[PDB]
């Protein structure tokens, strides 16, 4: 279960938050 604690914060700082600022620049 502790990779719905652990990913929900890395992998959505990683490339969701940073895909949407990010997303004008790279999209």
């Amino acid at each position: 279960g502790i990779g719905g604690k652990i990913l929900s914060g890395l992998k959505t700082a990683l490339k969701g938050a940073a895909k949407e600022l990010a997303s004008t620049y790279l999209h």
